[PDB]
């Protein structure tokens, strides 16, 4: 049924489950933009598909050859049979258009399935490759920051009643090697580049003249070659064409619309915005220094990835508070850090 | 069956589903109005679609043609799924009302389900891009609240036997920033847009002449053009577009019913009604100051989940039941709350 | 459905279920490559067999025969059906390329899913005789290097306020066994030479003539033989070969090129790099000694299943992020080691 | 579907269940021999059967007959059923095999399921009256053995700042009884038994004329004897076979080459090996004493049982590392031991 | 499929589920050889009925009757469906072998599946009306075993360093009454009763003449009485017959090696061996008393119930090691009781 296309394709969680382990407990390790995309170009030819055969769309066969009147019903059933297998020799097929036509005509779901996969391909390579890396680097990094907050106020605390920063060394580490950037902006390249196929042949295939669909086929090979009861050729039509376009027109639409959001995502330092650490260096406990931007470095992936999971930081969301209330300033920094109490 | 199609799309939790993750616990994140607009606009048109093809209400095939009493069955099929993938063609179809009828009733089912995505994706836009923003600042805002009711109660009790508000400052900040306002208000513009658009198409659809559903056929392309056995044109009747025609007024009226509610929801300030802190001005530990009004910002967004989700904070039901109380004045609101005793 | 497949055979997780059992708690067992090569050459020819017949590429029977006009549609039904029984026959049939490719059309599926099997076995055979043994190694190597990272740590901290390298002794000891690594070789050759006959198989297969799915069959056994009625010989083809066809080049594809990854795997010297231990070296409580390296012993095996499973190691996390951290040289190990206070 | 099956009964758990229950938590009580032994024999006959009726290698009905070109559809119906079951009447039909090989055609699928459930038989009698037995025992001596491996690192812990052996005792009474081992023993033999019958019913029923599937029918009982217009006799064919006996010779291929698995399963002494206990013999609190060899008694057994669920035992997985560094011979053993420090 | 049939019902834990209820946790409530015997009395009918019609067993319909060749598929559907509820009414139909052998063949999966529900009555009556009786009782009787050995080894730990025997009285008690065993011998018989009564049916079932699926039907009542187009007879097959006799020997053959297992079975005190107490008089606070046999009284019952049930009994475990040890003789009962230190 359509409905049941629709609700497992779109309403539900259609590659949106988030690794079932305990190893990462809530870390996203694909960026939302990454998931939207990856959801869109896997699932649209997923669910054009599946469309494309919905059993009320769908009249019944995918040929009809017209057999003249004298054939029996069996007799029909065999021209319909072979011509379909026949979409392949060409010798017993003429078209005006060709039999490229053809092939594609019969292998259009085998395509879209094949381009379903291929994009799938670089977010699973993300997802095993470099996702744990990244995984438990940012893990560490939120256990750090959740300390050195504790210690900041503990330091507070006792002020109202070691000291290295290593999270801000580790991440200056991060800034020298660009092993994981070069393997995110590689995913995203391979999808951008499957993606561009998708559209050049998904255009190609819908500019076919849409009478490509109906061939002119001939069972005449082996011992029928000489018969004389069987006419000379077969008037067959490709039914399910027209649909077949007409899902690959929306497909190429959906997947010209992506193309430059993925374009987009491939400039990642650009994308590192709203200096997430920002917020941190009204601590004592943290040295005063940023020291994230610019740079075709691990490190802007790894602020990208810190701006996504970093609501999950208890830390991080009182830190914000208090800097939010700071654009007023009416009160101060330490004082309202001490009132917080928010130690986890 | 349709009593099963009832079940799973108003009987069942349809689109109704809780965010399944430890991250958002009992807070709803969509309001209530909103939630049963999006059910509504999403799960009417497949419920409707679900309907259009029922076992009990499909005949059949979508098309019949009427072949000619000479035509054999399987040549009888050949005409029928050749008018069917024909719609499309121009050439071969003669239709009174244009094939652009013809085209809508082959692709109603379609149509249906693309305007059930468009309608689910600013939902969806909405659960991904601004929920978690909101998220977190009101489980922030429910935490803060629950502790200072802990300590007025505290203080009052140390007297039956810092000091900041930091939720009020907190507040006062977001009366600044409309990001997550314009977020929602674009939102529910474009959920308005695709279901007047909807209702336009609805509209048109159900306008036809209801007689469109009946086209002229013509399989004589290819070496069927000169075929003197098959006659010049077959009477082809779309079955299944009364029943289209049905359901689409249904839906025009549900959508026709919805958009005014969806209006209504555009204007968030005036929504925003029976101020919630306002129970909270009888705590000592918390200033004499509500200060959520009158604004395009996102303290009147906060206003409205706040509203919705306060139920769930033990404290705002105990302040609210002495808030009740004080309506007849017998005792006094800190005899009351010492009386309380509840913390947590 | 296509799509169903698609999700059941790539987007599910098929053939990468963690063992369901609580003795290897998060431990892989399995090398990322060699998980994925099982889970190609597996998946694939499943998902191609799936393929080859699914709903909307299969038009019906797999055989049809022309029987002659004068034959009833029970006869025709006979016809096919004996054929499709007589492709073993040889006596029956009569085909120009020969009884091989009638074989071989036949019973594709059944060779696809032999292949299916056969490739599965090895990595069965490593689950079940080897992966336990290396399992409850490598979970007491994890737990001895916690417990040394642990009392490092400890012993750094009284500092700021027995002795026994059992690891390192443990590890020499399997520098001279090579059982495992025979096993793990052995199956590793085992997937290759069954990946190289598929190859060959599909190879071969594929390059039938394409018309060797039209055969010449006769239903003159028995008391059918001197029969007037029934015709000498009817012209029989097997549908979905060119699907077949088409799918065993893209299954021949693939397999050569997962071939050159198993040749690689099967180097596991080779692949053992980016020593592990070495971050350890900066312990005082361990021996700086790594003595992992240059053997087709079990060492080396054991140096690419602890360099997977490593990251799971809290421990190890820690000191590469002093490890990484050192690379600018700043401050010092034990100094920053004190200040991490990360026991467990 | 074919890969349905393949996962189903070669990737799903297919008989590799552990016991649903917290009476043997994480025991074998099967070796893993035997479980794959009991897997093949009991799957792969079902795994064929599910083939041999793949909707795809499967043309439709198991048998066809050619009525006349006068029969009506019905009327050759009835001549197919009333064939199918007149293949057991031996007076209606004429074949010159005989009789014998169209029952076994007919039947064979009944005849693969018997062999399943009498392969089934015997590795269900052990998992119901021996498996319990040999549980309670191996769970004792598990638990015995952690006791005295933590009473001797106790007594050595006590050195650096009762005494009855009896779990010895308890092997020393397994070596008299011989109960679990002949049932261990005759659960195998009528395992063999009925491999080897299976193998003689497989390889007579490969070894049929491969035409025995042509048989010759008359529908001619009743009121139909002397009737006129229904032919004397019909050629029917038992669709299918050829595909019976291809599975046939696979499954007796498979069988002939488990075979010799069974029978060296069936010395149990000779796979008694790796003295296990041998390793506890380091424990001063532990005799010197492996005496478990060398005889048809449920010692043996319980040698084979303790080899396979001993990796589960902790103190066995620690003392094993420290014998394997005894090995080099560089330390002590009681000085590794109380560096080890592994009390559960 | 069959596959999927012998799963469920011989591979599958069919009917041999542990009561889902905590108040019998381990519990069995069912002796090992009345469950087996309840399983197959029950499941294999049930087994047989499926495998009746299994999709490639069965050919089509039920029966099929050779309507004339000029009657319409139609009027061969009526002539098929008439005679099918005409088996029933004896005016219509001639048969040589009679009407009632025309009865067991409609109604064959009937009677099968009336044969497996009252093989299950009795079952389902002990699992109800005696079962908790008997299993609160046990749990009782092992928790008054567990307390009389944690007493007896710390009355002898206190050696190292009330007295009544109330679970020996309430067995003296269980002597003496016999409505549980009366109960258990009267479900047996009347399981006995059932199967011999289903080894007669299916005696005299198998031994029809083979011929008696076919009898002669006669559409005539009615206005077809006196109409001439109709013939005056037909010659209807019931298929599936053979098949049925072919299984009814089977259940015949099972039922008859199981009846000897029932009888056994019915003899309780002859079963009651092994003297599971005689383990525990070793205990200093437990009286030296068996007291358990030769009777049709509760006390029988008991005792095979405990003999089942007793391994759970960790205290009984325990007594059992050193009753078995005891037979060499080598050291003491209360040393290396007090040795053992195994409270629970
Ligand atoms: C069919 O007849 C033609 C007559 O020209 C001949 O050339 C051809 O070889 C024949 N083919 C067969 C299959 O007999
Ligand atoms: C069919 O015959 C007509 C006669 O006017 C001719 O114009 C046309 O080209 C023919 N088409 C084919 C397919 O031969
Ligand atoms: C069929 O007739 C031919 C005539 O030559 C004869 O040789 C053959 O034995 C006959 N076969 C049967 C089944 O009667
Ligand atoms: C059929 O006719 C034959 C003629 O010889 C006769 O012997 C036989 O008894 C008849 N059977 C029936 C059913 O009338
Ligand atoms: C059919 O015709 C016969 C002629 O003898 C007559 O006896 C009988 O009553 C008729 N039955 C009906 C239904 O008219």
């Amino acid at each position: 049924a359509i409905a049941q296309l629709a609700t497992e394709y779109v309403f539900s969680d259609f590659l949106l489950k988030e690794p079932t382990e305990p190893k990462f407990k809530g870390l996203r390790l694909e960026l939302a933009v990454d998931k939207m995309v990856t959801c869109i170009a896997v699932g649209l030819p997923l669910l054009l598909i599946s469309l494309a055969f919905a059993q009320e769309i769908s009249i019944g066969t995918q040929i009809s050859c017209f057999s003249p009147s004298s054939f029996s019903a069996r007799q029909a059933a065999f021209v319909d049979s072979y011509c379909w297998a026949a979409v392949q020799q060409k010798n017993s097929l003429q078209s005006e258009s060709g039999n490229l036509p053809l092939w594609l005509h019969k292998f259009f779901p085998y395509i879209l399935l094949l381009f379903a996969i291929l994009l799938y391909l670089p977010p699973l390579f993300w997802r095993f490759a470099a996702a744990p890396h990244i995984c438990s680097d940012l893990k560490f990094i939120m256990e750090e920051l959740d300390k050195v907050y504790n210690r900041a106020i503990k330091a507070a605390k006792s002020a109202r009643d070691f000291k290295y920063p290593i999270v801000e060394q580790y991440l200056k580490t991060k800034k020298n090697s660009n092993n994981l950037i070069i393997k995110y902006i590689s995913c995203r390249l391979l999808t951008l580049i499957i993606i561009l196929l998708a559209c050049i042949y998904l255009g190609y295939y819908f500019s076919l003249s849409s009478l490509s669909d109906e061939f002119v086929c001939s069972i005449k090979s082996g011992i029928l070659r000489n018969d004389s009861t069987v006419p000379d050729q077969f008037q067959c039509k490709l039914i399910a064409v027209g649909i077949f376009q007409l899902l690959s027109v929306i497909n190429l639409v959906v997947y010209v619309l992506l193309a430059p959001v993925v374009v987009y995502t491939l400039f990642v330092p650009f994308r590192q915005k709203t200096d997430v650490l920002k917020v941190y260096e009204i601590l004592p406990t943290f040295d005063v220094l940023h020291f994230k931007s610019e740079g075709y470095n691990d490190l802007s992936l790894y602020n990208l990835f810190l701006e996504e999971n970093i609501s999950e930081v208890k830390s991080y969301k009182c830190l914000k508070v208090l800097e939010n209330i700071k654009s007023s300033g009416q009160g101060i920094d330490p004082m309202l850090l001490l009132t917080n109490l928010g130690m986890i």
